[PDB]
């Protein structure tokens, strides 16, 4: 009635629950009835709100994704159950198990891959176990020698394969790829994507958070495209018609990297694999400033097919404030774009938090994905982010303002920005997990 | 390392991993490798856990429990699993599905029964489901509706079958049913059982908190002299070995149809069932306060076999704290021996919680099962008891020194009273509920 | 900006830092700039609130209180500091030290009384000094040898003295006496208060009107007149009501300090005196009670009449017990209805101090509508003693998601919320430090 | 009795009550009793404890402190009240009001110096002010319009005054001017001073040596007999020391002033000198360092050497930064291992004010030992800073938990927990307000 908001308590423990009711057993569900599979930046935000109930079971979510990764070191961004139909494309339509040389011998995946937040995900069940007893940390190093060298082909697959001229940025060959399917960001992109003879295909709820048929057929396309020549990260250059260099991908990977070299020093991992890291993470770092309007510190990606900066209002731009890297004077005006009103700082804005799209660009959709609405997700690696930065208070109002947004308990994976409106999928396991994370 | 503890909102996720974890789907088990099927009373505690995390997770597992009512009323001890074996006796021992008339039809269970602590399991989820919204009072309303008629089954078969000569206290015909399989409460009642030529058996861990054979032949022994009249009601008088009056199983049925009694008069249920209800509720609360000792209004249980007071210092003894009914000095003495050095205030606790047995009484064990130890969930029962008492610095105190040695997050069942070691079953789905219940 | 409430470590922080500022050494004022003194009822909640604090200053502030109490056992609703003059009426009006025979010395005082909530304060020292380990133990024991007679004094002039006829309720010879000054309770009584020829003496929408202050202190004037002797009282004032929700207070009060005094090893013949007052003052609040609703009614004696109002003070039988059970259903049933917590528009579930659907409700006017987190938590702390725990809590919850501005305003509006009258109000403070705990 | 600790919420609470306790209008005492008068990085550590109590209150404390700076700029240690002659030495003996023609009117004060922590306390002042809206900002903002220009000459005194060398570490003239008075670090500086005739002049495990006295009142005769003339102080000081402890906060102190000065148009010249000012002392403090360990040693001046001690002061460079990757790793395991928060009998994971393997540890005795709460708060705080998000957690974490006993002591035991020395100590109960949020 009067107030329908959940005390702390009983919000982490719905969360929780939320969690163990997504667990089919070895993984858990982006969402029980739209995602039913494993996702790729899911399951490490998954394996973070995991850590604090349970530092084996978190260990066990990164297992799994990880025995899904390919030969060449991508991991692909959906691990699909054993049994489970409810979502499209699935298995037959990426056809990776028939077509991919490098595709997993005994797991079904997709043929794309997502953003590497795996690295943090590590640090957090580290600094968990760390605070438990000498069996829990056995149990997260026991992992660190299982998986270090998986971790590092992860890392190299995306240093090499998507930065092929050195450039310190990732490629993107989908947006599915960004995390961001629907942004503004790949508006111009997808704009080049013509569609040919398209396999007849079904559908993949509310309208005004509803693909979009034409988007969707374009979505199809680039994956006919991968297909005809069969994954091969070689060949995708000559073939793809969407090829764009994704900043803030590209700013995470830069922290991933830092973040997986000190834990590498920490436990006296082989010294060429964090000097690699360590490289990495500054050539990733100098090719997100790279990208910044000399007047805001704004970051741009880059559409490599048209040879074109893409200029949008959208989080991706405050990239730089994730990895560091632009001089003082810029980062303090990114800063003031970040709190002013065309993000946190828009009178209506219901919560201080950071709109997916900014509020008064042209492209902004209050219900639309990634067009304007909040995502818990994005709160907590910016919250994150900042906290490493050593931006303390800047950190602990986004975490405050987050949980008063999640403390409705429905776990939404995108709010309404002026109405608090929780859309789309509820149920969201990361959502979960960022309130969990938060709560500690 | 330094502090072992777990936060509030920590120990609350991790109660709720747990019940969640321990859900078979519409039945949580009572602990995941001990006792890994339905429990009665447990199934109760369960039901108040999951109240706070889902209201209708929380009428399914009272709708569960109550599918597997016999046909005379009674709700039996244990509703095992479809499959699993991990339990002796099994249904194949009880043999309740082929010899007792009143078993249920598509249901395993026991053949006899467990304290009724189910209406206050009811009024919690009534609380919880008036602070949710509309659709959430609709749901605890409809399981009102469907299940009010078997709640009062429930209570009428212990009011006319377990006291048919309205004593006003409650006939147990296995120690089992007291909840408190090896309180010192039965030690001369199991005395006089005698086993006769006995089928053989395999088992059902730690010795000193390990069964005893000679006590667990006495149990089962039980079981084959209700087996040899078929579970009949008319016919245990006659042939039972083992036949007491439960005083803390009576006060705590004085309470619950008081409750129930409410419950009817708030959602308009018949008037004649509230009577009925409301009669109950002074009867048992007079049954108990007959027991009672003239100095210290210590409630004792009766041996009908032996004709004879059964006269222990055990945890039962303060079942008029929870009814009522003693005159107002003789319980300032009862609390006056709680609090005092015999229990709650003994010099060598941990903390001020209610050990099992008194430390100083030579029956004392402090290992062994309810020989001693300290259960969360008697801690619960009393505070819970005592609030409704009036008392509310009482109940707060319990809650208090109770929730800080669960703070471990072990959910055991059992502690040990002097040191707080945590003792026999982790995982214990009822320590889980009562942790979450007190949390809020 | 986005959300101006504090957290419960920042709201309990600052409910302390009021209670400190609000010291003037001995006693706490009720409000820093318009209440600057000791009032009686405001003080036994502040004793509350200090208790987490320090039993010891919990003491000193039912020391000081005590320390004024008059000849006869009366406890005076205003002690007033060594010398502000911004309240009004002061010393010099109500000339106690001169005229009352049974006025302290060496304390300045009022010549009226308020409600005895002094036994509820005592109970919650005590509590909290039980968990704070021996010498915190002896402090609060000392306090009881030091003011256990004076509290049984308190306790025989109220039974004594204003229940002349042994009816089981309270007399007050003002409505100030009530705590509730402006309440549509005593508006027919002040109607038949026809002044004479009286001594020369903010929001205008939270004060008693400029008429209404004639009436308050005119009926003064007649107590002086007779030296604030009780035996002259009823013979002279045009003003006598017998108070429920007072009564009920009192009921409560002597069940809690008759059970003190057993825990304690009092006198066995002033616990006994404590239940007989505890038990006939339970049947006096229930017989005035309507049969169908249980709503206790006030009582005109100059008037012979039954004062029928939609206030909170309605509610007096829940506190104290008495009423059949199926009339008790009835009232709580009133309680969380639409006239009360269940008014469609409230912002929270809290008991306003009149019905906002009765003709006498007014959103912002003190004792006539807003929500007083006084009354919340005494009503809390009563239901949670009847075995009500869901009930108290939820009184709980509200009222500290209220008071979670920081405001520690004494009234709320009942409708948007906005914190009205005196901020800084040293009981509002106390309510919220008790129920964080 | 089974728990004696205190929820969060009592704790704030509780807190709040002290600081509010210990105020006696325009200034806080550092301790009621022992220390009844304004210390002055005290006075920085208040002002953040009352920064969410209000935040008028709090730029208050540091109006009061900057009305007593020096017309040099300095800020002197003791700010004296109106008049408890229980702390010694006071006015009489530090003779600063005839003697030093720095000296501010119509205060008293000491002749020597404290941390520079202020900007600091200004920080948490404005991050609370922002919090709280429209005319709390404007309170915080006045500030900032008032005492710029006094906080940028405290800043360039100890920049020009104390570093005449452009060393890039603050030079000491007394033990007193560390905040940790009897700290093995100044052992054998003190050893070298050897006193004059000298003018006529609790538990002892807590207190320094009586011929430790001497030499601290010996200085102050040197410093008296130049007039506290900064130009002469080189020339006659028996004890001349650069603190890199003080030296890695000053750095700290710039850095986080000159973003102030930025966020809040303070003039350009100012904020480049801080920034420059923050570079140097950065510097200054790692040219201290051990090359294996990063460990940060003091110098003795006079002596021409290097202080090798094992004092919380060798983590200094942790604070500002500064250090080359490989070797601040190696500071960290020092600082984590068993010689210090890994020491495997300490009750708490805090950082210990000496190390308990060094032979000049002492469990008891005030900074030989002992754990501060007012240094793990500033550990905390600095490891925030530097983005150790989970290091700062653990040591608040801990800190609170240590602190929930509620005595407030300035500092604990390390082995046992025992609160000792000083209880109601202002800036541990500051600590914990802070902490609690
Ligand atoms: O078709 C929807 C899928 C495609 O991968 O994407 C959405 O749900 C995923 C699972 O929750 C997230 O990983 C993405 O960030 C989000 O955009
Ligand atoms: O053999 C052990 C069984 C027999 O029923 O009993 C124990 O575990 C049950 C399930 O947790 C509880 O219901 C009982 O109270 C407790 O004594
Ligand atoms: O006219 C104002 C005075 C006069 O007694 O009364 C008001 O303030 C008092 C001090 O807070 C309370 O004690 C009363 O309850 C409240 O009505
Ligand atoms: O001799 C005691 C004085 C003299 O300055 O110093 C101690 O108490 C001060 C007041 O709390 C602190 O400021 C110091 O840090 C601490 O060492």
């Amino acid at each position: 009635p009067h107030d329908p908001s959940f005390t702390p308590t009983q919000l982490a423990a719905r969360a929780a629950y939320l969690l163990r009711g997504n667990d089919l057993g070895t993984m858990t569900t982006a969402a029980p009835l739209l995602y039913p599979h494993m996702w790729s930046w899911d399951a490490a935000f998954v394996a973070i709100g995991l850590a604090p109930l349970s530092v084996e079971r978190a260990v066990v979510e990164l297992d799994t994704l990880l025995s899904a990764q390919w030969r060449n070191g991508m991991i692909p961004h959906i691990v699909f159950a054993n049994g489970v139909d409810g979502y499209f494309p699935g298995p037959a339509r990426w056809a990776t198990a028939t077509l991919a040389d490098n595709a997993p011998r005994n797991r079904l995946t997709s043929g794309i891959t997502q953003p590497p937040v795996h690295a943090i995900a590590v640090q957090r069940i580290l600094e968990h176990a760390r605070t438990r007893g000498r069996s829990t940390r056995a149990v997260a190093e026991a992992f660190l020698d299982r998986r270090w060298g998986d971790l590092m082909r992860w890392h190299r697959w995306l240093a090499e394969c998507r930065d092929r001229n050195e450039r310190g940025r990732i490629t993107l060959y989908h947006g599915w790829e960004s995390g961001m399917d629907n942004s503004p960001r790949w508006d111009s992109a997808y704009a080049n994507v013509v569609p040919g003879k398209l396999p007849e295909y079904q559908r993949a709820t509310d309208p005004s958070q509803r693909p979009s048929d034409g988007e969707y057929d374009r979505y199809l396309w680039l994956l006919e495209e991968m297909k005809a020549v069969r994954y091969d990260d070689e060949r995708l250059p000559s073939v793809m018609s969407f090829q764009v260099e994704d900043v803030f991908f590209s700013a995470i990977f830069s922290v991933a990297c830092q973040v997986l070299a000190e834990i590498g020093e920490d436990y006296k991992r082989p010294h060429a694999d964090v000097k690699d890291l360590y490289l990495w993470a500054e050539r990733f770092r100098a090719g997100v400033v790279e990208t910044t309007d000399q007047r805001t510190g704004a970051a741009r990606d880059f559409d490599v097919l048209a040879e074109k900066w893409l200029v949008t209002e959208t989080a991706a731009q405050f990239a730089p404030l994730l990895c560091g890297g632009l001089p003082h004077d810029r980062e303090r005006a990114l800063l003031k774009l970040l709190e002013g009103p065309r993000f946190c700082g828009h009178p209506d804005l219901k919560y201080g938090l950071i709109p997916s799209t900014s509020p008064v660009s042209r492209d902004f959709r209050p219900r639309e994905y990634w067009r304007g609405p909040v995502w818990p997700v994005l709160t907590w690696l910016f919250s994150w982010c900042f906290a490493r930065r050593g931006w303390a208070e800047r950190a602990r109002l986004l975490r405050q303002e987050g949980l008063r947004q999640a403390s409705d308990g429905s776990f939404a994976a995108y709010y309404e920005p002026f109405t608090g409106e929780p859309l789309g999928s509820m149920q969201q396991s990361w959502t979960a997990a960022a309130v969990l994370d938060w709560l500690g």
